[PDB]
C-alpha cells in the first residue's frame, strides 16, 4: 500500500523524520516542504524523499495542505503529517527595529547578509542586545573581527536563566575583558537615518553601526493552531512520548515541539538540535508503524566565549529549588590535568543533589575541557545515579587526559561527604 | 578505644587508606610503611599519619609486622592490616637484563634515572621491549626526543590483549611512521661490554644505547602469602566489595588487589590509579566502622601515541566472545566537529553488544577527542544501558565542542538498528 506522509519542516527534525519513514517505508511517498533555501543540494531526491525548497505551507487541514512554491499554489494530500517547522526570532518592542542597521542571528542567509554588509559599508562599533547563548556567541564572533562590541542585558548577569550565578561569574569575568558589558539596562529605542546609527537605553547611548538582537526565540505554531492542535503550557506544541500531537496522525518534533524533562517529568521547551533530530527520528518510527518512545530531555547545553567554556545538564539550583526539592550543593575548582603535566587549565563544577534520595539533580561546568564532564554527567542523570554511584563510576585516567581523580568524581565525593 | 592500623604501601592505594582511616578515627594510630623514599613531603605527618619511608616490611604475622628500617629491625603491633604494596615490573629471563643501559618504567626515580643516563651518556638508538601501554607511552617519549626508536612485540600487533584489531590498526598506522615496529619477534639477548650495545631477537639484531623493558607488571603478593592470605585466580590478592581479604581484619587495595568486573562479575586484575585510590578509600572507611562497597571496575583504559589517542571501557569483542555472549558489533568512523567547522579530526568507535539483552558490553575509541566518549560510555556501561538507552541520552552540542549526532550516539544508533 501507499501512504502519503507530509513534513512541514526541513530542519534537523524534519529531515530526520523524513529519512526514518522513508527507510522503513520505501514504497511510501514522503515529502518535505521548507519555506526556505536551506536544509539541515537536495541530494535527498536520490535518498527517496521528495524535498521542496522555498515551498511554503500557508494552509493546512485534515488530510491536506496548501503550499505556495514558485509563484504557483498547489495542494497536497496527507495521511500522516509532521510539524517540524522549528522556532523563529522574537523581535523586541523597541522603537525602529527594522532600520538597515539591525540584524538577527538566525538563518544562514543572515550569516551571509549581516557579514557581507559589514564587509562593505565599514562598520566599527557594533551592539548586541541579549545576554543569552546567541548573544554571547555573536559577541565572541565580532570581537574576533576586532570590531568594538557592547552587550546589553536587562538582567543582573548574562545567561541569567540558564545557569546559576557561580558559574556565570567566571564567564562574566572573562567576558568583561573583550566586550563592553552593560547589565540592568533596558534598551528604549534605536534611531538613525537609512542605517542604524546609535542605540539608546535607560542609562546611556552607544555608538552602533550594526545591531544584533539575541532577545529570544518563539515556536512557529501558527500553522498548527490552524489544525486545532493542542499547544502546551510552554508555548510549544504539546507532544507525547511518540511525538504525537492531540490530533490523530499528526506528529510534531524539534523546535516547534514541547517535550518532557527526564528529571522533573514536567513539560519543557528545549530547542536544541540533538534532541530535535531524535524527536524526528521517533516521529518517523511511529508513523512507519514501529513503536518507539522518546524519554525526554535533560536540558543539556554548552557554549563558550573565547576560551572559557560553559555547560549544564540537569537541574540548576534555581530550577531544583523552584521545583520544591530539598537540595544540597557544592562548587569546586579543579584542574584539567595532574598538577605537574603541562597545559593543565582550570575547571569549575557545580553540583545539585536531592537531599532526600542522594540523587544527582544537575551539574554545571565552566572553564576548560567541559565536554567530558557534562556528557558523563548526563549519562549519570539519565540513569538516576546517586552521589555514591557517580563516585565509583570507573572513569578514564592518563596524564595527558585528566587527573587521577576526575573533576566529576571530586564533585561527587564532595557531595557525598556533605 | 585504641586501634592500631598498619599499611604496607605508601602508594596511591596506601595513602587513600591512611587518609581515610585517619579522618574517620582521629584517635587511632595509623602508620604507613613505604620501602622507598617516595609517597603518592611529610604534610602527611600533620594530617596525623605516621608515615615511615625506607621502611621495608620483611615479615608479617597475626599480631605484628617486622619492618627493617635504619639498619635495624623493629616490630609493630596491629589490629588492622592493609596490603597496598602494589605491583612490580616482571622481567624476561634473558641475557644481561642488568646491563647499565637497561630500565623498567616503575618507581619515580626511574624517570630521573632514565633521563639522567639519556642526559649524560650520549644515547642514539633506544630499544623498547613489549607492546603494552608502558611500551607505547615510552616510544612516544624517546621518539619525541629525536632519538631513534625500535619497538619489539612478540604478538601480531600492539595491545594484542587489550583492544580489538580494528582499533589498534589505526594506532599502528601512526606508530609505524615514527618508530620501527617489529612484530612477532621474541627477544633473546641484550648484550654489551659494561653498558648495553645491542639487542638480539629470533629474527635479527638491533643497536641500542638504552633499552626499555615494558614487558609486564606483577602483584607483590609475597608478604601476603606469608600470612596465609588467599590470593586470587588472577594472581592478585582475593577481595570482596569492602576490600577485605580471606584473613580477618586484613584488607587489600591497589595493584596487589584483585577486584571484580562490573559487567562480567568474574574476578579481574585491573591495576590502574583511579580504582586504586578508591579501593584504598573503602578499605579505610570499613576499618573505621563505616560500611562501604566498591562495585568493581569496568576496565576503563586510556592512552595515546602522539596525536592518536586510544581508549576503551567495558568488554572487547574478544572478551565478550570469550565469555559466551551472543554478540553483534559495529565499527564506525566520524568527525570530532561538524564537517564544515575548522579543526575537526577523525574519531573511530567500536561497540560490543549483547544480542539478547541489547545491553552495551563495551566501547573502544581511537583517534582524536577520545575522553568524552569513553567516559560517557563508562557511565552508560556502569548503569546497564541498552543500545536504545544510549541512543537517547541527552549529550551536549555546539559547533566548537562536537557534531550534532555525537559519535557515541552514532554508534548507539548503528548498534540499535543492528
Amino acid at each position: 500500500s501507499l501512504k502519503k506522509v507530509v513534513i512541514i519542516g526541513g530542519g534537523a527534525a524534519g529531515m530526520s523524520a523524513a529519512s526514518r519513514v522513508k527507510r522503513l517505508k520505501p514504497e511510501w511517498d514522503v515529502k518535505v516542504f521548507e519555506a526556505t533555501e536551506w536544509v539541515s543540494e537536495v541530494f535527498i531526491k536520490k535518498r527517496g524523499i521528495d524535498l521542496h525548497l522555498n515551498a511554503e505551507v500557508i494552509e493546512v487541514d485534515t488530510g491536506y495542505v496548501r503550499v505556495r512554491e514558485n509563484g504557483g499554489e498547489k495542494s497536497y494530500e496527507w495521511d500522516y503529517l509532521v510539524f517540524a517547522n522549528g522556532a523563529s526570532p522574537q523581535v523586541p518592542a523597541i522603537e525602529g527595529v527594522n532600520l538597515k542597521g539591525v540584524f538577527t542571528a538566525d538563518l544562514p542567509p543572515d550569516a551571509l547578509a549581516i557579514r557581507e554588509y559589514m564587509e562593505k559599508y565599514k562598520v566599527e562599533n557594533v551592539v548586541i542586545i541579549g545576554g543569552g547563548y546567541i548573544g554571547i556567541e555573536m559577541a565572541e564572533a565580532f570581537a574576533a573581527q576586532g570590531k568594538n562590541v557592547t552587550m546589553i542585558v536587562r538582567g543582573e548577569r548574562v545567561l541569567r536563566r540558564s545557569f546559576d550565578k557561580e558559574v556565570t561569574d567566571i564567564l562574566e569575568e572573562k567576558l568583561k575583558k573583550h566586550v563592553n558589558l552593560r547589565l540592568q539596562e533596558i534598551t528604549m529605542k534605536i534611531e538613525g537615518e537609512e542605517r542604524v546609527e546609535k542605540v539608546v537605553t535607560d542609562a546611556g547611548e552607544y555608538k552602533a553601526e550594526l545591531v544584533i538582537l539575541a532577545t529570544g526565540i518563539k515556536p512557529n505554531i501558527e500553522l498548527a493552531k490552524q489544525l486545532g492542535v493542542r499547544i502546551g503550557e510552554t508555548g510549544a506544541i504539546w507532544t507525547n512520548e511518540k511525538m504525537q500531537t492531540s490530533v490523530e496522525n499528526v506528529y510534531a518534533a524539534g523546535d516547534v515541539a514541547e517535550t518532557r524533562h527526564v528529571i522533573t517529568g514536567r513539560r519543557v521547551w528545549v530547542p536544541l538540535a540533538p534532541a530535535g533530530n531524535k524527536m524526528g527520528y521517533v516521529a518517523g518510527s511511529n508513523i512507519a508503524g514501529k513503536e518507539l518512545h522518546f524519554p525526554g530531555v535533560l536540558g543539556t547545553a554548552v557554549t563558550k566565549f573565547m576560551d572559557v567554556e560553559i555547560g549544564k545538564t540537569g537541574l540548576t539550583e534555581m530550577e531544583a529549588l523552584k521545583e520544591g526539592y530539598d537540595v544540597r550543593t557544592a562548587f569546586i575548582k579543579a584542574s584539567t590535568r595532574p598538577h605537574y603535566y603541562p597545559g593543565g587549565r582550570e575547571i569549575w563544577l557545580k553540583g545539585v543533589v536531592d537531599n532526600e534520595t542522594n540523587r544527582l539533580l544537575g551539574v554545571q561546568v565552566v572553564g576548560s575541557d567541559i565536554l567530558p564532564r557534562i556528557d558523563t554527567a548526563a549519562a549519570m542523570l539519565m540513569a538516576g545515579f546517586t552521589t555514591k554511584d557517580a563516585f565509583f563510576t570507573d572513569l578514564a585516567y592518563a596524564p595527558p587526559f585528566a587527573p587521577v581523580w576526575d573533576p566529576l568524581i571530586v564533585l561527587a565525593r564532595v557531595l557525598k561527604e556533605g
